[PDB]
């Protein structure tokens, strides 16, 4: 589980989404894992705006925070999961590291600030939906 929370906005995983997230929707893409809604509250986090390949996640399944290099945004083809079939993502990005399905929504970040939210796993690797092209998360 996890979730950003920038400005009035929360970003969590679309698998995950409560009734309330979906009865306070502001934008969601299956094809990405993502979905976001409005929240009353001003969140902590800011978005990274960048082409940064190297920040640190946060594992749940591990309670730790890992250094990694991930690959570019990308439409990769998954592996069935507990919370999906074996189908294509899209904005994914690829990391050697440690994911589990309660992994999803942990933060990957850089000196920027927020990359992502853990997606994927399996096989050695972690995926992560990237949010660095989401440029209206930062206004309105
Ligand atoms: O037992 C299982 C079966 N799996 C699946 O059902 C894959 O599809 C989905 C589809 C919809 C919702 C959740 C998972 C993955 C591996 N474990
Ligand atoms: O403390 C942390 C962990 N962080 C997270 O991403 C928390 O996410 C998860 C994922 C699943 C459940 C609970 C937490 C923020 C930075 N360091
Ligand atoms: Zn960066």
């Amino acid at each position: 589980s996890g979730a950003i929370y920038v400005g009035n906005y929360r970003v969590v995983n679309r698998h995950l989404a409560t009734h309330n997230d979906w009865a306070n929707l502001v934008w969601e893409d299956s094809s990405r894992d993502l979905l976001v809604s409005s929240t009353t509250a001003q969140g902590c986090d800011t978005i990274a705006r960048c082409d940064c390949q190297t920040g640190v996640y946060y594992c749940s399944s591990r309670r730790k925070h890992y250094p990694v290099s991930f690959s570019k945004p990308s439409l990769i083809f998954v592996e069935a999961s507990e919370y999906y079939p074996a189908r294509y993502q899209s904005h994914l990005m690829l990391a050697v590291g440690h994911s589990e399905p309660g992994d999803c929504g942990g933060i990957l970040r850089c000196q920027h600030g927020v990359v992502g939210i853990v997606s994927t796993g399996g096989n050695g690797l972690v995926g992560f939906a990237d949010v660095r092209d989401l440029l209206w998360l930062d206004e309105e």
